[PDB]
């Protein structure tokens, strides 16, 4: 029945591999990535004409009916992201008449405005001129001195909040202005009578925190800030000390363009570490077919390569494929082994981690170290010294990485500070990086390959956290993945494979809710709603990869051949195209809960993959 | 009858020209450059077969009869050159045995071995550890926490030193050990009975630094040195702060290799400057047409391309030449606007210099920056307003950095501290970048073109310490160039130039000295021995270009119309090759008085032209 469908996967999935033996599915996010582009392409005064119409062309292409521009697919418009396509226009040539630039003003001032928009949209306002500096959250190169046990040290926000932070902690230090021409100044932005409704910090605001800001702020406008000098060559030397392999910041976006900005203002364009980031750039960019641009958030290759195997393996391929083998070299390449920025709290773990992306050897993550240790460690290479030797490099690492709570966290460990939550700065999604459902998951599922189980302590320990994370209704939230029907798919996946009773009773109250939200149409899906109102936990249109998480947890905890079971199966069979691959117009990806949302492109393909592999493997 | 000679230099000099408008001719030292290159590829792991046999070639190509290795052609056989051309071969592929190795071996043997050595050479040979590392002068990363006017701080030293310390100190601190296989071991440049002649600090030896050192190779051996690690991160924070443009330090070899050890030593091999930092090695490269290849000590493009302009204008083309504007266009792009480690005295001065080499922003010197505003102010190009605009940035430049004497130094104001000079390790040319009579002087003749005379104080400053400098005999030490010949035609030319009386006594006393060291052959020249032995002031066998300085020196006092003097222009009139160019075999440039010489390819074709076109002016 549907080992045509498996058959033609495969053969699809093969076909995406790029010839070093990776695969490397494109980032999808909003607009926002290329509006800024556009904008710091002013300030470094770089503007290429033909660039900018192509970035036109998609920017546009992805404005909605209404006019405005979301988050997610078919999603609600967004004020920020809206905000910022609009002034990317008609920097580039739109005049605020046309059809599009009409609607969109529009929508923008039924919502208070320029002043409605977070922290960044301002200030990235603030820096071609549209917008007081005075107004914005003020952060200070001084930051840079608090030490490594300090109430807002650098080191008690998360990876990409950090960089971030000390990028414009120099830029914040100088508020500088890069003037808009006449012709794109946006004043209209201010043209409104509806009142601002201004996003607080994510935690809630404290009076302290309020007052600090306004006390900084006055303290900008003094004649002498002594040792700020200092402060700030602080902050460029832990920038110079740390830029990524490819010229970028932790292989992001935000640090990365803010870190570029950054040496601007200190007149180093003529710098190598400029030059390379500058030029890093264009391996982020992608050619859009219909005559557009995009910049990519991030790049998933690692993490494309390792769920790629695992499907392929889960699928059926033999473990010293060919082909099979090309990716398990590679990945072991790909090992990181130096001291990260994780280092600062583990200083006697030995490096054995692995990054998102290409060359990120200071920000390794402990989601993808998981899955490229457990895909290697399902694959029989030439240099079985190596294989062995890395998985291990990589397994005590991960090890070394268990959070007090017993759950793993993305990038650190114990980055559960709750102070960073409250500055003014931070609106806009998390900014710490505390331990999580979902990535815990996958490491016990890592762990279970290997055959450890619930008799060691490690693995107790985490699922112990496991369940005392489980919701009411006996689903697992999903941090980076969207939503519920990943995390419980994640969890009860790899509860099965740390040798756990299915039987269970908070284990079947979990299978009972994944059987409860199929749709109509066989399948599963959860929309990016999820995360913002719980009517739609569960709840959304049936995509490929969603389905494939739900079979997942269903094949796991034994109801395989079940009803819902065998009709999700059908959706996969059915859905599938001519040449094997699966269509996804919905995000899956979760960026920050209710704020950034990532889409996936390998998602669609190799999920459907590994749960029909695992579905053929109950058979 | 000159005419047609001047008619083929000029020709010749205009077919030397690459496209983008700049001259450049490659710098001669020594096989210590291809020797240590060598070596740094066998520490950072990158040893390509092939570059090792053109490196063979080159390095045999350079012995000589008796088997040995000189500073200059024609100079007395030098021991450290020769012991690490010999270990260079040895590692290679060359035993012991063999005609070279042998003559070689039997050289250093006779010297006392390797512990006659400098320290770098018994650096370098303690790095492949074929030499204790505790006999070494030590130089610690914590000199890194002297502050700006303290004795030693890193700002003590002269540009070309401050790095390699830094760089160095890192490398000292881990006193790493990169083996070299048995194959190459040296133990043989112990093995003789000769009392080892140790060369000392070239100022003198204190007993407290003779203390010291063994103090801090004490401290170097206890379990715990607090705050050492983040000496070495200043250190390498320092470093990466001033990396050039083509990812050298300085531009020039030395600290360059250093750093590049220094960041391997640190894991990072994965970083942008180091990558960089190893790729931009290729341009400094020279693939010899004999099948040898050479690396060059520095590269003096800016520096042929000013004089190169300069001698085919007072020859003859119009200043507004189509093809000097393109030359006139280049210089004014590379103009450094940036505060270099020369702000570190001079705060509130205006960016304004130029460098030596093509990108190295932190480091312009006086030299290139007046010779290179002096010879635009000769030009007419099509912009007007930036050409008046560069020179008088430049013109400030330059002012501003006239040290306290009225003299100016290269790259410093009054790095005239006497401190470093005694050192353990500083027992290798000048350590310090005090005034010089040569660079002076043409600042001085700079000046001298817009039309500022001896009422200026500025000139007076400078001519007052010209005066109290020159020599018994009335001529003028050459700091930059062999020697005698090359200062007093400096001197005098600039004197001249900036009004002076050439009728003076102490001029007078000058041009005597000059036409009293005429060569028979009709011109002069004066070996790099006159930097050893005072005999050969003014002696050596004639050169296209001393003889040229001589002809200036001469042109400039009124003594045009002269027999000295046009005997000498019959010489040059003579030896001139029937392409248009000159042959010159011997070093005519000094990198350090007495310790290492240099080759200017342009010279012996500029030169010549620049002072038979001032011979067809006095007429
Ligand atoms: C799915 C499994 C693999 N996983 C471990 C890696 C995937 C997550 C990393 C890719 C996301 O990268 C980011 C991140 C953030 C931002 C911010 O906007 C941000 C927001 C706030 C601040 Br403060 C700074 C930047 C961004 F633009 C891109
Ligand atoms: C005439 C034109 C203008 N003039 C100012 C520029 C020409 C001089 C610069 C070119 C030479 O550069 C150097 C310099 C040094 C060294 C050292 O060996 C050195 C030895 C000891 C130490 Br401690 C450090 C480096 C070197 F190898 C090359
Ligand atoms: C430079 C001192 C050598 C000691 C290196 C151990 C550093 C441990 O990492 C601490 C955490 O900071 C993250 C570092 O990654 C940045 C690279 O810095 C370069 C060499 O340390
Ligand atoms: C990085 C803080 C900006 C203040 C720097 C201006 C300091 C003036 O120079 C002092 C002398 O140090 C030499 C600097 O050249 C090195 C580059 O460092 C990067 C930006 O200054």
């Amino acid at each position: 029945a549907y080992a045509r469908t498996l058959d033609r996967a495969v053969e699809y999935l093969l076909s995406c591999q790029k010839d070093e033996g990776y695969w490397w599915g494109p980032l999808l996010s909003n607009v926002t990535m290329e509006a800024e582009y556009v904008l710091l392409c002013h300030i470094l005064d770089r503007v290429d004409r033909d660039r900018m119409e192509k970035i036109r062309r998609y920017l546009l292409h992805e404005q909605r009916e209404d006019g405005t521009w979301a988050l997610y697919p078919g999603g609600p418009p967004d004020l920020d992201t809206t905000i910022e396509a609009y002034v990317a226009l008609k920097y580039i040539g739109m005049s605020r008449d046309e059809e599009p630039m009409q609607k969109a003003l529009r929508f923008i001032q039924s919502q208070g405005g320029i002043e409605s928009s977070r922290v960044f949209t301002r200030m990235w306002l603030a820096l071609v001129g549209e917008y007081p500096w005075e107004k914005v959250p003020m952060v200070p190169p001084e930051i840079m001195f608090l030490g490594k046990r300090m109430p807002l040290n650098i080191y008690e926000f998360g990876s990409w909040a950090r960089a971030t932070v000390v990028a414009l902690s120099i830029v914040m230090s100088r508020q500088p202005v890069f003037p808009l021409p006449e012709r794109a100044r946006v004043p209209e932005l201010y043209e409104t009578d509806v009142p601002p409704r201004r996003r607080g910090a994510k935690g809630g605001g404290g009076w302290i925190f309020d007052a600090l800001d306004r006390a900084l702020h006055g303290y900008q406008k003094l004649s002498v800030h002594p040792f700020r000098r200092a402060a700030e060559i602080r902050a460029l030397d832990w920038l110079l000390e740390r830029q990524a392999g490819d010229g970028s910041w932790g292989g992001i976006q935000p640090p990365w363009f803010y870190a570029l900005i950054a040496l601007k203002i200190l007149d180093m364009t003529q710098h190598p570490a400029f030059i390379k980031g500058w030029e890093g750039l264009e391996l982020y960019g992608v050619e859009l077919d219909y005559g557009g641009w995009m910049f990519q958030a991030s790049i998933s290759p690692v993490w494309d390569t390792g769920l790629a195997v695992l499907a392929l393996r889960a699928a059926g391929l033999p473990a010293d494929h060919d082909r099979l083998v090309k990716a398990g070299e590679w990945l072991l390449d790909r090992q990181i082994t130096v001291p990260g920025d994780w280092a600062v709290k583990r200083p006697n773990l030995k490096p054995g981690g692995f990054a998102f992306q290409f060359d990120n050897v200071y920000y390794p993550d402990v989601d993808d170290t998981a899955v490229v240790v457990w895909a290697l460690n399902t694959l029989r290479l030439p240099d079985e010294r190596r294989r062995r030797d890395a998985m291990t490099k990589g397994f005590r690492w991960i090890v070394g990485m268990q959070s007090s709570n017993g759950g793993w966290g993305a990038y650190d460990v114990d980055n559960t500070s709750d102070l960073p939550n409250h500055i003014p700065f931070c609106d806009f999604g998390e900014v710490t990086d505390p331990p999580s459902e979902d990535v815990t998951a996958h490491v016990l599922e890592c762990f279970g390959s290997f055959g450890y189980d619930d008799a060691w302590k490690v693995i107790r320990r985490a699922v112990e956290y496991l369940k005392r994370e489980q919701k009411p209704d006996g689903s697992w939230f999903g941090r980076w993945g969207v939503n519920y029907l990943y995390g419980t798919g994640a969890v009860v996946s790899a509860l099965k494979a740390v040798g756990i009773d299915t039987r269970e009773p908070y284990i079947q109250k979990a299978l009972d809710w994944v059987e409860q939200h199929q749709n109509p149409d066989g399948g599963w899906g959860e929309d990016c709603r999820s995360y913002e109102d719980p009517a739609y936990a569960g709840k959304g249109a049936s995509t490929p990869s969603q389905t494939a998480w739900a079979l997942m947890a269903l094949i796991a905890g034994g109801r395989a051949e079940s009803e819902a079971a065998r009709r999700g199966v059908q959706y996969l069979v059915e859905t599938q195209r001519p040449d094997g691959g699966w269509d996804e117009p919905y995000y899956t990806g979760t960026g920050f809960p209710g704020d950034f949302y990532l889409g996936y492109t390998m998602y669609r393909h190799v999920f459907p993959t590994l749960a029909l592999g695992r579905y053929k493997q109950a058979i």
